[PDB]
């Protein structure tokens, strides 16, 4: 019993409580490409009370929908849609097996008095395949979800995967899933299996060939009714127009013409201070402190790679901020271009534990064999700060390269923790005891203190004050000329906290930029200008080094004005300010500033350190 | 078009191309009570290549399912059952409406040139509401989920569900949902809505009477078709007998009669102290400290709250390791007796800074006044380190009580981590500096090295001979007979090491039970027995302090000696050690430990404190 209907026809009724209404489609697959069957259902108007029931019948599959579909949500609302649309799952084909028939049973019933109207469209798809290098541009619906076939070439053994929206609403959900048909395309079980990211506007997925059997897989695309979770708010239609595109990754030889590069760069500078020192005439508190640096450590090393695991076990990629777009994985690790370039700190900390251990040496030689009491500049014993200098660059090198493993709420901001000490130290400026061992470990203290405050009666109003008194306490004792200077300093000070107070960023994640301008304050109290009446202490090797680290501050700014990520504010919005790559495919736009924030505390601190010259000759 | 079958029938026949099996049955609701229909079918053997299609359609809701059911798990298995079975929902009734009449069709068809074999059969259900302190006994399978229902009393404002299996094996998840009708009985959707749990042989679940709309909620059992999420391994039948059980809860009044006693009993040995000092003839290290012990805090008051509203937010009760038989909650907390036992620690490390500072204040008196060098003891000034004593107390206290918030592993076991420094301090034991500052924080530091390395080249074996080592080198210095001592005090720490390699029995959780017999050693060295051809050393006071603490050192022992979580080996293990209440409802068998062990240490460094008498006479 049947009507033997044709494909791709509109076909309207009336059905009641004895009627049922059957239809049945005969098709011949070919031994080669896939075919997509689609059916559409349209409902005209009331019936919610006795609604109309659907069921589609195949050989291993059998599908049931009511038509005036219902949804729930919170704070108990009601939505309603009167169009229901699904695509069947394909049957396949061998070259070893000959054309196939298939039929499809489609039958409408209801349970009302009176009657009810309903509209059928059943249509084959043309365009089911994705191809590499081709857009395409289709429409999604809350009611209406989607999913599609890719298979992978002979030699692209990766795939980035870029879907793109237009406005900013609705959200969505895109999922990775295997080659089989209990197809999971309803929103309550898309969860289940596969990979799958919660997009708003931007989404990039990155898959191998090793990981599917078959070499062919489903993207399956899936629109959320309420947009909560994505962070925003909130009946006839929603609609989504959305854009995807496959790229195929890079090579091998990058990533060893990156790694040369970026481990030939920095030999040059051994290379120059060896060349310029061999030239000349044509030629136990530390121990205290290793202690309390392997107390701070651990728990990282213990929740990092646990998080990791996590991450990479349960299948949902929502737990850690990475930059979607410039996330190139090597062995377990996700993110290999954020732990090769943190490289430069450990190695160019290194430089100072040659030089001034040879000057000690020096030092220490000429007091046991010559007079060094005899046209010296204020007991020429200084050093031990040195030590405690070049050991912080390797212990906020390794604390900064075990953050970008995976940044979330947890670690906080843990990477600009210790350079708040190398900033804010100010003790060796104080050239030629008692307040200084004190405020050592607490200025640290202070400064995480603020930045767990931070967060959380007033914080900014109240933050000016404080400032402005710790200005003028640091400047009664560095400070008539100078009197004058100090005002002026205070007075900058104060109108910095008060532009800060006014501005209130970002709170906690605006802690860098507040101690920014205390990093500033700090690093500018050069008392080079003193040759108004004192002596010469100008030399060009001095010269030409504040010159540089007077140059190469500047440029290293700009890099982090460009924000590129962010910890706040649920993790579907961070993939809106993702950028791609520069400088050869391999490193970020945050990633250039590992790069010059090292060479420009280096060549500070050696201004630091080979300053005060002309009078060990007097 | 129909039979007019009647209920409770066995019903059988043949379905073809053509053929299709209609059932049409029709009942009368009453103004009260639940009814709940239930089909069961069954099919005779083969069909893996024609399945029969079963769908049920009702008012408002069409059911459709294969009756060869086929699962899919890891490793690429197949299971097949031959057996379906399902419970329709209800419809409910009023006092204002009258009798319902209601109808269920049932359809059967198959897609096969020859023919296939079923068994249909409809019944009603007799038992499907719950009562207050009623067991009930059921059966449930992998292909047969079971849902009942639960009305809250009229007094009765918070509901306990315990739920027991027999054996070991399957595992199970249970899910409680509101009432509604889109109801979630499969394994793929079963966690969308709703408290659910894991459970292998015990499950217990709280819920209140202010979260339910209505006040009534249905019990959702399923069982699991591999159990690999428990820990364990791996066609015909599986099955399961389970045993649910809903009980009350306490009352308000226990919450003040509990706290009333717990802030009660340590006040008697305030007022003891009082009494027994007056009645005498009837009448700048430690602020370096500070700030070390606030940088190792703030993680976890960043952590543990970050985890509690992560867990009250997202639904699964499956990050924290309570004891679910005893966590009572309130507010927030969502455990209430672990938090109210930890106030022993904060409120027994005041009486040191009441005493010791007024015999600080007495001996300093003294020597101003009165010559304090006259028949003396080797230099009377000896304090600094009671400061340093009385203060760890409190800063293990706090760090206890914000680790029973949410027993995890990224909290680790940062329990019983200073109480190593407060047992293995042995500094004020050499009465009568070099080697004692070095080691101070070298021993913490050592202590969180071997914790750390625990869990992570033959540990067991590698650390024997350490402890040997150690061992030997503090008998040296400690102390013929004294020799023999020391060589039988190095002979029984060597047999002891050798039988916790031997033994091995969990590792990092293993940690305690190895650190317990180097405290043992560090508390085993009291040298009263000196009375050989020495003074006398002795008075009734520390002699009854000693006994005191030899003697309430033994019951502390046994509460740790029981076991009752595990924070290894899956979260659905933890439930089997589960144990009851014990002393008013209210405390664990896990929380009679944090009462003793204060009280012991306490009376331990008393000991230290009020000994070396009998010599300010002489």
């Amino acid at each position: 019993a049947a009507r033997g209907a044709d494909f791709d026809h509109v076909y309207s009724g009336v059905v009641n409580l004895s009627t049922e209404n059957i239809y049945s489609f005969n098709y011949t697959s070919q031994p080669d490409q896939v075919t997509a069957v689609r059916v559409y259902v349209n409902s005209s108007s009331e019936n919610l009370n006795y609604p109309v029931l659907v069921v589609v019948r195949q050989q291993k599959e059998v599908l049931s929908w009511q038509v005036p579909l219902l949804f729930q949500g919170l704070y108990q609302r009601s939505y309603n849609y009167q169009e229901v649309s699904r695509t069947l799952c394909p049957s396949e084909a061998t070259n070893e097996t000959g054309p196939l028939q298939q039929l499809i049973f489609v039958d409408v019933a209801s349970m009302a008095p009176l009657g009810a109207q309903y509209k059928l469209l059943v249509t084959k798809l043309k365009h089911f395949q994705l191809r590499t290098n081709v857009a395409f541009h289709f429409t999604a619906s809350p009611s209406q979800p989607q999913y599609f076939l890719y298979k992978f070439p002979k030699d692209v053994d990766s795939v980035i995967i870029k879907v793109v929206s237009e406005m900013a609403y609705p959200c969505s959900v895109v999922s990775v899933q295997n080659i089989m048909c209990p197809v999971y395309d309803l929103d309550h079980n898309v969860e289940f299996n596969g990979v799958y990211q919660s997009m708003t506007k931007k989404a990039a997925i990155t898959l191998q060939k090793k990981d599917f059997p078959g070499e062919q897989f489903f993207v399956v695309f899936v629109i959320k009714p309420e947009d909560y979770a994505c962070g925003g708010s909130f009946n006839l239609q929603r609609k989504k127009n959305l854009e995807v595109t496959i790229v195929p990754s890079i090579k091998e030889s990058v990533y060893v013409k990156s790694s040369l590069f970026s481990v030939f760069i920095f030999l040059s500078f051994y290379l120059g201070c060896l060349l310029v020192g061999f030239v000349h005439y044509l030629r136990i508190y530390f121990w205290n402190i290793i202690t309390i640096a392997v107390f701070y450590a651990l728990p990282v090393i213990q929740l990092v790679i646990t998080y990791q695991t996590v991450v990479n076990v349960t299948g949902n990629q929502d737990i850690c901020y990475y930059n979607f777009l410039c996330a190139h994985p090597l062995g377990v690790l996700s993110a290999f271009n954020n732990i090769l370039s943190n490289l430069g700190h450990v190695l160019l900390g290194f430089l100072f534990l040659l030089i001034v251990l040879r000057r000690d040496i020096l030092h220490r030689r000429a007091l046991e064999a010559k007079d060094i009491f005899a046209v010296e500049y204020g007991i020429p014993k200084h050093f031990g700060l040195f030590y405690a200098m070049g050991i912080a660059l390797m212990m906020e090198g390794v604390l900064s390269a075990c953050y970008h493993v995976c940044p979330n709420y947890s670690n906080f901001q843990f990477d600009t923790s210790f350079m708040y000490m190398i900033a804010g130290l100010c003790m060796l400026k104080l050239y030629q005891n008692a307040s200084a061992y004190s405020a050592y470990a607490s200025f640290a203290v202070v400064i995480m203190v603020t930045v767990l405050g931070v967060v959380f009666v007033w914080f900014w109003v109240i933050f000016s004050a404080i400032h402005v008194l710790a200005s003028l306490a640091l400047s009664t004792q560095i400070y008539m000329d100078r009197m004058v200077l100090l005002v002026v300093g205070n007075l900058v000070n104060w109108s910095f906290a008060l532009f800060g107070l006014i501005y209130r960023p970002r709170d906690f994640a605006s802690y860098m930029l507040g101690i920014f301008i205390c990093n500033l304050l700090l690093y500018l109290a050069f008392y080079i200008i003193m040759k108004l009446r004192s002596s010469e202490k100008v030399l060009p090797v001095p010269l030409f080094c504040i010159v540089a680290t007077a140059v190469m501050w500047a440029a290293a700014l700009y890099f982090f004005f460009q924000n590129l990520s962010s910890w706040e504010g649920t993790p579907a919005e961070s993939r809106e300010k993702n950028r791609e790559c520069i400088l050869l495919d391999f490193f970020d736009d945050h990633d250039i500033w590992h790069f010059l924030s090292a060479t420009a505390l280096f060549f500070s601190f050696l201004v630091l350190l080979t300053l005060d010259d002309d009078l060990d000759v007097v």
